[PDB]
C-alpha cells in the first residue's frame, strides 16, 4: 500500500473506525503502540477499552508529548482516540486551542508513524450548553489541524473507509 | 444499471434517502413492496409515513423475519426505515445485538432484492442519557453490518446519492 | 477552475465549510459581497463574526430577496449561514417551508454568481424537543432543494473539500 507517516481517521460514533485503524496497523508489520486516551472511570468505558482490545501507554492528557518520545521508525503508534483526550482537556477547564495546535505540529514531526482515531461531532444540532458547544468546535478545528498535518485522511461511515486526502480539492471559477 | 441483490443506503434526518430509495425502486420494474418499521403512535409519525406515501407491510418489530417471508425474486422490498426498526426494539428493552446480527445474516440470503433505508447517527456529540447511547451505538454497528452484507451502499447528503461499494478501500503502509 | 453561477457548500459546525468558500471568493477576482444572515444578539455570536472577518449586508431574514437585489455578474455573494438564516425564521414562529422552496427558485435565477455556506445537521440522534426536530427536518430538506438548484455541491469535511455536484449518481438493476 501507499507509504506515508500519518493517517488521520475521521468517523462517527460506532462508524468502524478504530476497527479500520487496528486492522491497518496489525497488516503492517510494525511494532504496534496503541496510545490509549480514555480514562477508565467507569466500566461502559473499560467495556470499550476492553472491546477494541500491541504495546499499551496510557495518555490521558499529555497525548503530544507521548507521541514525540513513543515514536520510532520501527514502531506505528494509533491514538485510540482523539476525541477522549479533548473531552479531558475540556471536563478539567484546560483551554482547547494551544494543545490542539501543539499536536498538529507534533503530527507533522514524529521519529516514526502514527494513525489518529478521531470523531466527527458537528454533523448533529447545536448544543443547548456551552461546554458541549466548545467541545462540538475544539473538535471540529482539531480535525481540520490534524487533515492539514497528516500525508493521509480517510473517512469510515459504516464501516466503509472513503481516502479524501491526498486528493484534489475542488476548484470554481464565477 | 449494475444488477444487484441488496443495496443499502444511508444518510441523516430529511437528506433525501427515502426519495433516493423509492424512486430506484419505482424505476426497478419489479413488484414493489415497503416494509413499513414506523409504529403510528402519534400524528408527526403518520405525517411522515403519509408523506412518503406499492404493497405495504407492516414490520414494527420482526423485520428480518418478514424480509425472509416476503421476498420473491419478481419482487423488491424496500424497508421504510431500519432506525424506525430500532427504536422499536430498544424503547421495549430488547437487547439489539442478536437481531442486528440476524438481519445481516438475513440481508445475506434473501429470495429476492431488498434495499434498506438507514440513518446516520453517530456524527453529532455524545448522547446525555443512556438510552441514546445505547440506540447510536447499535445503529452505527447495524449500519457497519449490514454494508458487509449488501452488494452495494450508497451514502445520501443534501438528496445526492454517492456510491461507497462496491469500491475499493484504501490501503497504507508505515 | 470549473465556470459556474452557483455554489452550495456543506459541512458540520467547524468544519472548514467557510474558510473554503472565503478562499475560493477571494481567489476568484470579483467583487465580494458577504451575505450575514448571524443576529449579533450575543458576543459568541459576535465573536464568530469577528474570527471569520469585502461589501458586508446583513439579512437575517430577507435572505433570498437581498440575494435577488444584490447579485451582479461582477459580485460573488457569500450567503455567511443558511443555517442561522433558518433559525432566525424558526424562532420568530415562520412557517419554513415557503422560504426555503423561495430560497431554491431565487438561487436558479441570479444576475451573479453566489456561495451558500450551510451546515448538516442530520446525522446525530433524534432532538427530545419539537423546535429542534421542524429544524433538524427544514435544514435537511433546505439543502436538498439548494443542491438541485445550485450547479457544484462541496461537502467539507475536517476542512477538506469534496465535489458531489457535478457527478453521476449511481443507479441499481434488482
Amino acid at each position: 500500500g501507499d507509504p506515508i507517516k500519518s493517517l488521520l481517521v475521521v468517523g462517527g460514533a460506532r462508524s468502524g473506525k478504530s476497527r479500520f485503524a487496528q486492522r491497518m496497523a496489525e497488516a503492517s508489520g510494525r511494532s504496534l503502540v496503541l496510545i490509549a486516551t480514555a480514562q477508565p472511570l467507569d466500566a461502559e468505558m473499560a467495556d470499550r477499552i476492553s472491546r477494541h482490545a500491541w504495546t499499551l501507554i496510557e495518555a490521558f492528557f499529555d497525548l503530544g508529548q507521548t507521541l514525540r518520545r513513543e515514536a520510532q521508525p520501527e514502531r506505528l503508534l494509533v491514538v485510540d482516540s482523539v476525541t477522549l483526550w479533548l473531552s479531558n482537556l475540556l471536563l478539567r477547564g484546560d483551554d482547547l486551542s494551544p494543545p490542539i495546535k501543539d499536536l498538529a505540529r507534533t503530527a507533522a514531526r514524529l521519529e516514526g508513524p502514527v494513525i489518529f482515531v478521531s470523531n466527527e461531532v458537528g454533523a448533529g444540532i447545536v448544543p443547548d450548553n456551552a461546554l458541549a458547544r466548545a467541545f462540538r468546535d475544539a473538535q471540529g478545528m482539531c480535525n481540520q489541524r490534524l487533515a492539514e498535518a497528516c500525508d493521509a485522511v480517510t473517512l469510515v461511515t459504516a464501516g466503509i473507509a472513503t481516502q479524501i486526502k491526498p486528493g484534489p480539492e475542488p476548484v470554481f471559477r464565477f
